[PDB]
């Protein structure tokens, strides 16, 4: 197929992924996996076939 | 396939991933896998066949 | 395919991955993997066949 | 006296005296005197005294 | 007296005077006298005591 | 007195003074006397007694 993006900004801000934590014991952070950020973002096809993105967080204690 | 990005952008500010903690006993930080940060951010295919990306944290204790 | 990117941008700023942490008794900080960053960032085909990236955090204690 | 200017300001135009004609015979352009112009434009005790400024045409024919 | 001027700008354009004619027979073109321009232009006792500036055309034909 | 003029620009574009004719017979441009131009143009006592500054044009035919 055909994908076409035309972006014509003017003074952008982005902000992503922000995470503030504070008084705590126990702190696990896990972040990742296919994180895009951007003015002009762009993500297709991330996953193609028997592929796997797996971001997690195994906590047992 | 045609992929095409076309940006015409002026004073563009872009932040990514930003992790803060404060007064907190164990950290763990686990960043990464696919990150991709910036103004013109693009991603494509970034898994294919049976490949993988696991950005995992284990805590255990 | 055919993949274009075009950016005309003027004064631009990225951050990428940050991380902060104080008053804390234990610190772990694993980033990459495939951590790209930057005004015009472009990533394509970052997994191809049976490969892998794990940025991964086996804390025990 | 005390006189304070402040200006703060961004991406600013400014245009002075514009004349235009066309498809005319006779053309008698006299401008000047105390033209001041500009983003930040102060004039300030342009006359004093028994002084003059007569920026004057005398057309006759 | 005490004259204070500040300017804080940015990507700042000035035009002064312009003439444009086209098309005509006889072109007189008297400019100057006290003419000032420009991004931070300050103009203070252009006339003290019995002095003059005439930018006169003394056109006859 | 006292005379502060305080200028903290970036990009500045000025432009002075600017005649264009075409297609005309007699051409006469008399330009001076005080021209001042500039990102930061100051004129003070430009006259000051009994002178004169008299840019004029005297066109008889």
């Amino acid at each position: 197929g055909v994908l076409y993006v035309g972006s014509k900004t003017k003074e952008g801000v982005v902000h992503g992924v922000a995470t503030v934590a504070e008084k705590t014991k126990e702190q696990v952070t896990n972040v990742g996996g296919a994180v895009v950020t951007g003015v002009t973002a762009v993500a297709q096809k991330t996953v193609e076939g028997a592929g796997s993105i797996a971001a997690a967080t195994g906590f047992v204690k």
